[PDB]
């Protein structure tokens, strides 16, 4: 795979509980327009998510033997606990860039840390499943020419 | 209706490092009186027990698809460190009482804080076993009001 | 007295005001229900509330000349301001479980803190009045197995 | 005059492109608001912007955003983010809703620059991105604006 | 008076408890060896202990209505809480010497605040009752030199 | 309608040590003119000091069966140290006007904080007595438009 | 003798964003009661706006020279940060009274600190644009008795 | 097994990601080394490494019951983290040294706290792969006296 | 070889309140002692005082394009919370020393931190007008030896 | 020696400077002073001041070799840095009070930590050179059976 | 009138390890040029430089007995752990410049603190030895106007 | 000598005396066996030991002067205050290795800082004598191939 997407713990949850609260939109709606704008620019992109932390940092190992060029990463609530995961990141030195369906710092304080921020490309926070669409649109940007 | 009593890392060894360290009282033990318990007000009770953050949060969100209607948690060391943990909880929208057999407070000072703690119905700690009987008992009287 | 229930400042206005905001449940009712659940083990139980303090901690001098074995105490917002009460606990050497009608957690920041939890046997919060007598029913069954 | 987007850049912006090209490329604050009216038009949406490096100039230009119609600001602070608490005020006071863009990772530098009087307020933010940053912002808000 | 002793909470229980473990001296030994001192030097002392804040803010009230030029103050916890124990002190303008028992930086942190020691002429912690003693001995040398 | 206007400890020094130190001002001249304007307005009007935390409590909750609308406290120390009577004032659930004669933020960092202010309608410092006219003009205005 | 009245930034947006969000008042119905209040007593009022920190700290330069005796100032957000208006202020050596229509302890943590508190005569908050009014009184009386 | 060796995650990837960033050194090197090492002391030595913590937690528990009489841990980037991993050692009640082949205090503030480095015997950091060995050496003179 | 020195809001007032308060020193005497000296040493001089940050920055900038090769700045209460100062000074590249008259760390807690300070060539504070001479004594040997 | 007194830093300065300042008393008065009070009871009692901390250290350890019950020390600065002295009281194991002369909570902030008072079996702070003859009068009756 | 300049610990390694790395500047160069300048004022010049607080602090209290007018002091990395040192210099009541060669402010957050900076009459830093010759300036200006 | 192993104080008190500990080894045991582990790889060693923090700074500085290849540290307590010893080993550039006996992790909390740490290669602790052993073993290693 050349771009690999990651979602972290509790994502799989999106549209499973009360439509309206949360609206319909689910996880593999998300995916599949991602791999569907990939495939319009001849990329392959893979995904995966996990609510345990040891596979998703198995997982960065294999993106590294896979030949995977730009992580797009919603680290979920891992990215104020997991220092492991910031270390499988800088260990592969795969760029990623940080995404999240809702604005962060709107939230708890405890919630304005992160342990991969400071090591991303960029971040995008807030603007919902299309915050991974953006990642996508730079990360094929800079990758073809 | 479903209760689910989930105990969290470590739990596991409770009775096995010496006779003399806080009882004989196993995990097994406590799950048993906990279900004789449940069974004599005609309720389903299940239990589980991991030392993987994981497959905590896994069971947790299987709980949504079983109609489980409260969660009784001994989270043990995951209360002061796993934002996840909280996340699922709250994905889920089911109400919990959060447990713990010894007295948190009387000991170090990181111990003092939790992830959960704030979105729980209540918390029992220092009551050794009981405590989750009593969580029980309360679980009980507020399902069938 | 075998064993005394202490409750602090303000506990005195439970069900007074608006029965429909927080319930139509006084100190009363509660006092009654421990005093009940007390003679059915045959434990002498003694009750206790006051504004004052200091009447809070002459209280707590006088149940060591009872022989009192155990104090069950709400202390309300004494958690978090009295170290006179602190020790006057320590002092007689009388041990003792905290409780709150509320999940003290769930509120403001202050009130994470406690000069009391620390040397409590235990602490139950959130729970409502059940949380009194799940502190006495621990509490017999530690003076008479 | 009416708009539907206005872009705020904040102090210093001024600066990009025009010293020693080799340090930080060769794009321009006018290269970034070309490219974003270029997008605005294309999708039939009137869009207009504003620099300046006085806090109380962009304080003006956000209550004269209230007047002509303005649904959402694309806002880039720069430093104002961490000190401006009149800035959040005018923002909040107006109630238009804004989107926080920036075009370096500020949680790569110093630790001054973690925290902001603005983000909790922002729909949302998007830094690290450099002036793609703007057009992902400016694409968020035609889709909300015009479905 | 020309000089009064304060006795803050709990002092009262001093020799109380088992007192071939805790100690056989009781607040009523200290204040008579302070009485014959006082004596001594023909200077008039009194003694006051209370449990209740208010007492002892009405008792440095009177004691400016009744020309006491020193207080030594042992206000035990109420050194670490009470702002309007210093407000009565600074209020009447006596000067002060605060005394401890024990040491109180050797104990839990929170007690190495205090919202008195700084206004205090000075402090003694740590000596037993001879703290006492010693203040009253240099409050006796200044009063009449 | 009745106003209750509440003085904490150490107010009644007010004007009793070298008037020409701090002011011939005393706690019953400001009682007399806040009569007055009260009068004035043909409204009820209530004083109350007391050096004691829980006398000031009680007061409040009798104000609640006095069907008092409006309480303007000067609570002096107690801002910064007394919870009880932050739950007191929110427990009876009657509005509240915070008032001190001196700038509080001019004075020792400890005197910034207070357990009140973030709960009344607002805050008046540091304008001596008038502060308490203010609050009161203010209050009459509120009740009878 | 000429009072100043300063408000800070965003203030011109009073009554104009929405009646239905903090009542009907606006910035120079505030500025012509208070003129009118002035000159019933025979002093001269000057007011001043501006959203922009170097214009306020120009007309405080100024208010010196026209010889004002006092600044009753709203700096709005200013409050929290602007160290320049603070030593404006203290550079001119004119007297002030801080003022803000809402109570900023009742708002988020960092509305709780100011560069300007400590150094006022005093300051009222949360009583609307009444405070402007009983700040104008106040200094009323202070100029002429 | 006598000694168990465990590595946490991310230390698999030693002496892969270009053989000049961080040399051609790897993990089995180590293990090569230190069973060698075991071997000639006659002592039995097993290794672990896992990027998921519940298998960490998992493999001390089973320590256990393999009568394992200490544990050189090198936890990676979990000594920041795992409270779950701290009692899991303390549990099983095996002593165990902490190894780090890079210099810890060295890197960002938040590399500095360790849940684990107040319990162990002792601690080896920045000293390469030479500090297993060294452990392991002292670990075969504790045992073997 | 243009030096521009930089005043900052308030330094304006130097000399004018009560010239005893610190003398008779103006801005304007300042301006001319440094003016001589640069003609003395042949180096062409600029100044420049403002209240408002934005002509500041404005003036910083013009700076790069009138080829200006040091920056001499008092910036008096922007020292401590303009960041955008700091970013201006960094954006032009022209190094910068700092000054003020007064000792900063002699007075309150918030004037001992600078967003400029870590970014100067280096610092005088305390040593009055001399400062800004010192300052380009320092600067007139870097640019010509 | 039985008893031995240590002076640290500075106090050596005693009576100096202006003798009309802090007073004409001087460190050789002190240790008469308490020379003749130790003589009377027929204790050996040694002195030593010095301004270097390896001293100090040294004076330390020599007096475990001569058999020193207690130590009186005002290690002056000391108590604020000094580990290094620390280390050295509890390293010989001999008991220790600790002195100063002007109440040292009554000045700066930094000076309220002490590296020795926990470790201290009592201070004594403000009361001038009374402070060193109450601390030997303690020390008296306690080596004396 | 004479003048002390001091140099504090490591100092006398200037220009030692490479004049290739920080110039070929030593200290006695810089004494030199110090000599030199206060003999062209006719002023009276002492030196001094340890690596030992002790000395350093014995240096000052000599310094006071010759009448020392003022001090120049770089007390080098005590400026952020000696009160001894800053005692020294209050105590002996000689005024002070603060002077360091490079920008403290530019490296270590735990060198921006002093215990001297908030007493020194003033502080140069990042100007290397000229702070030294400027500090010299300044003292003769006022020992000698 | 090639190597350098340096004591800081209080060091000297090990072994028989004890400072309440277990080992029986002292100072001088520990200096024996490291210069035959040093003559056995014929290397040369020299030993100092120090009470005086500027002792060991002249130690350090004349190391530079003597060709020393590498410092094996132990600060003891200047460890954690003493930023004058962390300036003379970066001021001489000779790599160190930090060693402690004991662990300093698991006593007080102003234990865990260190002014040296984060620049030593690397830090043993909680090994006893044989952490000094180990670090020698590196350094030869490092030093000779």
């Amino acid at each position: 795979s050349t771009i690999l997407v990651i979602h972290g713990p509790n994502l799989n949850l999106l549209g499973k509980r009360e439509p309206e609260v949360y609206g319909h939109l689910t996880l593999d709606n998300i995916n599949r327009q991602l791999i569907a704008q990939a495939e319009q620019a001849s990329i392959t992109l893979d995904t995966f998510q996990s609510n345990w932390e040891g596979a998703i940092v198995d997982r960065i190992h294999q993106a590294q033997t896979e030949g995977v060029k730009l992580i797009i990463i919603n680290p979920a609530a891992l990215t104020h606990t997991s220092v492991a995961l910031r270390d499988a990141l800088l260990g592969v030195a795969i760029p990623f860039i940080e995404v999240h369906l809702s604005n962060v710092h709107a939230r708890e304080a405890f919630r304005h840390h992160s342990y991969l921020s400071d090591k991303a490309i960029g971040v995008i926070c807030g603007l919902g499943a299309k915050g991974y669409s953006f990642a996508l649109d730079y990360a094929i940007e800079k990758i073809q020419p």
